[PDB]
């Protein structure tokens, strides 16, 4: 990665970064906290980088195809917003990224490392990050073996259970802010067992989480 | 995180930093010593580190979505406290910061940065972990499986393990200090043991703690 | 290694990059994830390093043996290229690399080091390990147990499993990209169960992964 | 905490000192050899850091409790010993610290910072540190479970696992030098079994340890 | 060690360099690995360093003699072929070093450094490890418990586990590379099973190993 | 410790270093290896460091007490050895150390950063280890269980083992060098067994330990 004097200086992947996206990967398949540890573990990473990380992934070949086609998909688009301009690279300049180049395939590490640093700076790790954890979420949303409208209340559970298991679905799910807001202001309620769900009802239409789970506890 | 020459430079969250963090809220749930290590693990960490620890935590998504509503609610209020001025950013100035973008949703890295180096300073970060360390309380508190009230000392009980209840409960409470000062002044002396509370009146109101445990010792 | 003010330094090798490379032969073998892998932790290698990590190698003696083979065959051919030029080395230069000079076993560090980080550079290490990477995919491709065209979808098999397994045999394939599209193009569909199959005939000849995966998914 | 070109500059505790901290409380509760380690790992600490490391100890909250009352007993004598002038802190100046400012509960970090790197410094982590050092000296003695006058050597046991005993529970004692140099001139002879005991006063008052222990060897 | 601005500096040996050396000696023995293992611990090692990395060996005892005795011999011969020269030494100038200089037992810390650092360099460190390597590799040819004579193919033996030991126990035959080249040009076919060695006696004399092992595949 | 730009300057012990030595007294006890461990990770270390050291040491209080009367030996001879002279020190002086002030006990941490720092430097630091050290070596001789007289090889014993118990003790006895050469020259053939006995004394009284193992390697 790349590390700010005030100069950003290019330095290699460490072992413990990658041993930790290594076993991440392979504990946690595709959960959603996943997708943040992995943006957490590549801040500042060259396309090398990332490349480096999708590349240690042993298994799971299938999502990383999907990965790969995803990342295709957002390079081809790159390339029909960016059309290239033929002519000599002058002297103080470089040339302009392709699809493939911030993906990490048809450009060299110096290369990285100019767009990178050059003010203004071309951030191509942090576009071909971007793309990553487009085709990651879309891998998380289509592992996810549960939906939220399939999110009961059993007649024994405990609420707080209840709301963990709900909100774990839902973030599984990756709609809109604004379709989950409706599904939290429709289900969660719609949802919990008969005598935790009169009492929900009895708070009223603008209860907080903290005093929904606090009208149900002794429940 | 940012990082003191004088001049205060920015560094990504280390690989060991997140494997903690992880680690302890997978082992001590919300027991009340993990408010101290987040602050610990997130000395001098931009809004995005934050964002980034609060992220990789699995499970538990009922406290970390009780941990959004309070963030929203203080970022409602400093927007409430602080209105946007209108009009365009001179060159040499950076602009005013919203809720939202010290909670890091609506604000980049850069920005983030440019905040926390000015001279003066807006420390987003600290005010972001405010609010945060806010929220964390409040679910220590709601998660807490005991009042203060029903700590009493068993006929056989070393007064030391007694103590050790009563403090940890007390610990959980997180009341106003003047209040502790109360619950310490009546209810450790009345809730203790019959020989032991015989012998702790004897002592007198202006025994310390190590007064009072020495006194019961071989009790 | 050397690594990037601007100027390129030399360090050693660190204890847990060695560990961590001498793990993860030890567990993996010849599984093609360990050839990012090694690529990984040898980024900016003198091939002093590179040499170092092949020799600490302990068993698997007749893969080694083998790279040894396709290093010299690199080498032989870097000499047939690159003829010598006879002649006093003069004051302000240094000497042009063989073959064994790039394969660190007839040139010193500060050599390596001197090739390194000349401006233009000579870059011997990503040569070398070029070179290696060259037969450490022979390796894994000889080490392969199963071929592509065996991957055959079984009557209860998921979906998702069967491509898993006939990408990670693809993966150990490594022929051309555009044999391995008509491999996708052809098989995939072709050796699937008759359902599935039947299914991803109706999906049409255009079908990304995620779709062929989403069609099969209850199936 | 503050590391030294020559000027003092200040970083986060690191992970590992954190944790190291933990386990060592975790596992050794309070025998003597906790006592240095903490000062190990608190070297250049300011109050913040200390703070941070007494706040992550989970259970042992009456001993935590003890120590937060020696630490207040201590301010308060600062406070004794050094009134507060008032006036209007003057360009180019610093406050000088009250006894709840040496214990980091009413200084930001930027005024230790600013105490601890002044000429001439006012080290308000070391005086904190000393405090903390009392009261964890205080509970070290109170849960000794053992006085150095039951020290007795058994019929049967060799002559360094009673020494062993011995200046262990001399090391929990933790009385004056003078004392402990006249309870290893009296006791120590005194308490062995009568064959080493015939033994020792046969070598005189004036004999080391190194010869003690070799009189009593075979026997 | 000494770690590379331009300038060569000096810092202690790693606790986990240390720990890495002596666990690698307590699990492998001396097998060949461990040679170039030792070399990547001690890169830029002063004498002091490499005495620290033998002493620290518990057990082993009658090897790390034998390396003392050859270290004896290599600094008699450096005495023999450097023969010092008497007169004081001049300001700006530094004594000429002895054979027991370069093995670290009467030369000081300071000393090594400056020959290390001073241009032209005394490199005293890669002298002294020269001669440990030359020990180790005598001890890794003493303790080897077979010979290249002995490896024979079994009639059920797969080729690769075959030439696995073949060059294993040629890696620890430690003859010259010509004699080696013979060796793998004779015994190798030789020594093969009846079938496999048809098969490669239909191969050529002229067969790499990569073709050698394929031949013997299915066989 | 002391890490050398040029400038000498300090830092704090750190976690693993401590840890490290905590393990190595815990598993070891006083097994000679521990000396040059300890010396290892002791490197420009301050008689601070050197104290933390030994302070953590947890039990064996015996041994660290026969540590504490060997180090004021040496102070006392440092004293006796270097008078003080009364008189004020200074401006552009320090005071010359006593025998506790090498040891730490009687000197602050900035006293011996000057001292160690100064030119000419007075190294209170390798001064106070030698100490020590010194004291370490009598602990180890003490608790040996063997002597170099009793180690005799076994009817069936091998002779690499009998040699390997030989030197161990030997590295226990830490008699002179000169000693130790005649003790090799006598017990080592006088000792063997019978048939190896024989062999030995058929090679000749000027044979290495190479050549004597290698005579009765098959016997
Ligand atoms: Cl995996
Ligand atoms: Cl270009
Ligand atoms: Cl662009
Ligand atoms: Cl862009
Ligand atoms: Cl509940
Ligand atoms: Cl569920
Ligand atoms: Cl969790
Ligand atoms: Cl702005
Ligand atoms: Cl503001
Ligand atoms: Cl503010
Ligand atoms: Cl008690
Ligand atoms: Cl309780
Ligand atoms: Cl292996
Ligand atoms: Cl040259
Ligand atoms: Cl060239
Ligand atoms: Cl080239
Ligand atoms: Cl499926
Ligand atoms: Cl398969
Ligand atoms: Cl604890
Ligand atoms: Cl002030
Ligand atoms: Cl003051
Ligand atoms: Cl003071
Ligand atoms: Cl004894
Ligand atoms: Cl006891
Ligand atoms: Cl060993
Ligand atoms: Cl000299
Ligand atoms: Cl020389
Ligand atoms: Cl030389
Ligand atoms: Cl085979
Ligand atoms: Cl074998
Ligand atoms: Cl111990
Ligand atoms: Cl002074
Ligand atoms: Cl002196
Ligand atoms: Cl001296
Ligand atoms: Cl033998
Ligand atoms: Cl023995």
């Amino acid at each position: 990665p790349i590390v700010q004097q005030g100069q950003m200086v290019h330095q290699a992947i460490s072992p413990r970064t990658l041993n930790a996206w290594v076993k991440v990967v392979a504990e946690k398949a595709f959960s959603p906290e996943v997708i943040p540890m992995f943006s957490a573990l590549s801040e500042g990473a060259t396309p090398q980088d990332l490349n480096t990380m999708l590349n240690t992934v042993g298994g799971h070949q299938a999502a990383m195809q999907m990965l790969k086609e995803t990342i295709n998909e957002e390079a081809a688009e790159w390339d029909r917003l960016h059309p290239v301009h033929a002519g000599p690279i002058a002297p103080g300049q470089m040339r302009e990224p392709r699809g493939s180049d911030i993906a990490g395939t048809t450009s060299t590490l110096q290369e990285q490392i100019g767009w990178m640093t050059h003010n203004p700076p071309i951030p191509v790790g942090e576009i071909y990050k971007r793309w990553i954890i487009l085709g990651l979420n879309k891998i998380v949303r289509m592992y996810s073996p549960t939906s939220i409208l399939d999110i009961r209340q059993g007649p024994k559970e405990p609420f707080r259970d209840y709301v963990d298991r709900f909100y774990k679905t839902l973030r599984a799910e990756q709609a809109s802010q604004e379709v989950k807001n409706w599904m939290t202001e429709t289900l969660l309620v719609q949802n919990a067992n008969p005598d935790c769900k009169t009492i929900l009802k009895a708070l009223g239409p603008g209860a907080t989480l903290e005093e929904m789970m606090t009208a149900c506890q002794g429940v």
